[PDB]
């Protein structure tokens, strides 16, 4: 159980570290898109990893060593933590995007 938590922690940290500066597209409130990456959260990696575990489905995927839905993880963590992201985003559209990705990544 302890060893499982360490493996999950390292797996999530691994995937977030590797994609830390990758820009993803999110829906703007007005029209169009804006870009965001983990780097812009201005959070330390330990806190980003903890917040990523609050995203439904991520712990299960990480436990299995599977690829995480990182656009959704970023969007959820940023929605939860970044006032700037919250003000920029069309949250109706973000919610549907995040749920679509969780559904895709929950497949077998």
């Amino acid at each position: 159980n302890e060893e499982d938590d360490l493996s999950v922690e390292a797996e999530i940290a691994h995937q977030i570290a590797e994609s830390f500066s990758k820009k993803y597209k999110f829906p703007s409130r007005s029209s169009g898109i804006f870009l965001y990456n983990f780097e812009q959260l201005k959070m330390n990696l330990d806190d980003i990893v903890k917040e990523a575990k609050n995203v439904p489905g991520v712990t299960r995927l990480a436990h299995d060593g599977s690829k995480l839905p990182l656009r959704c993880v970023l969007g959820w963590v940023a929605l939860a933590n970044s006032k700037k992201f919250q003000l920029l985003v069309e949250a109706n559209k973000l919610n549907k995007i995040m749920q679509d990705d969780l559904n895709r990544y929950a497949s077998s």
